[PDB]
């Protein structure tokens, strides 16, 4: 996260981190809670994943350094990427991963919600994005989880900030016109959360975009909404 501030422990309970563990343990992408055994996150976070026994979801994380050889985590059962995707920029970039076992509740972890039926046309005005990822292009991934509040972009006004893409009702895209606060490397596949009448939905997930916080150049999103069905049919 470029110019964002640090997260408190429960801030963001639905944030995860997954990490791989080979050829060394890193985290690798972000992920949310959105069911008792579902993990939302981005499919490009998946290149170069053999399969899923390599991979650890650890929830309840605030600071990487917190992660030790008996901090508790949950296997990957299974890596549910969409059929169509292929690269981020072109789109579909939306993957689950099936727990092991399920995710017991409290203040620091928990699921959030899908934006809900009924709401296609909520224009909604607090907006966040989170994440342990970069602060400009040559870092390192992050210690403390991070935080940037970023207002959503019409997808008319993204297409003309990336003309050389197609921005498609699939994406939404979220950035300041003089840029300074935007998702980087790293936090992928986390949430772009968005606060609506006291509750928080999962609007978009942090897919990709062009350097990060420049000027014009939005964060573009997978937009969560258009995927409600297919997401609804891998969990039930
Ligand atoms: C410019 C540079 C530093 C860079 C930037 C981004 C990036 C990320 C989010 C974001 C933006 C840019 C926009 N500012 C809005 O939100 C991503 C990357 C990643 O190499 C991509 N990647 C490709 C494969 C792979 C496998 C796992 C994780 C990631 C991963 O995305 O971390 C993988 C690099």
């Amino acid at each position: 996260i470029v110019g964002g501030t640090a997260s408190v422990r429960g801030e963001w309970p639905w944030q995860v981190t997954l990490h791989t563990t080979s050829p060394t343990q890193r985290h690798l992408c972000g992920g949310s809670i959105i069911g008792n055994q579902w993990i939302l996150t981005a499919a490009h976070c998946f290149y170069g994943v053999e399969s899923p026994k390599i991979l650890r979801v650890y929830s309840g994380i605030l600071n990487q350094s917190e992660i030790k050889e008996d901090t508790s985590f949950f296997g990957v059962q299974e890596i549910i990427i969409h059929d169509q995707y292929k690269m981020a920029e072109s789109g579909y970039d939306i993957a689950l991963l099936k727990l092991e076992t399920t995710v017991n509740y409290t203040d620091s972890q928990r699921p959030i919600s899908l934006p809900s039926k009924g709401d296609r046309n909520v224009i909604y005005t607090d907006c966040w994005v989170t994440g342990w990822g970069y602060r400009k292009l040559r870092d390192k991934i992050q210690n403390t989880l991070q935080k940037a509040k970023i207002p959503l972009v019409t997808n008319e006004e993204c297409q003309k900030r990336y003309r050389g893409h197609k921005i498609t009702h699939k994406m939404i895209c979220a950035g300041y016109r003089e840029g300074g606060k935007d998702a980087c490397k790293g936090d992928s596949g986390g949430p772009l959360s968005c606060k609506h009448n006291e509750v928080w939905h999962l609007v978009g997930i942090t897919s990709w975009g062009e350097g990060c916080a420049q000027r014009e150049r939005p964060g573009v999103y997978t937009n969560v909404v258009e995927y409600v069905d297919w997401i609804l049919e891998k969990t039930q």
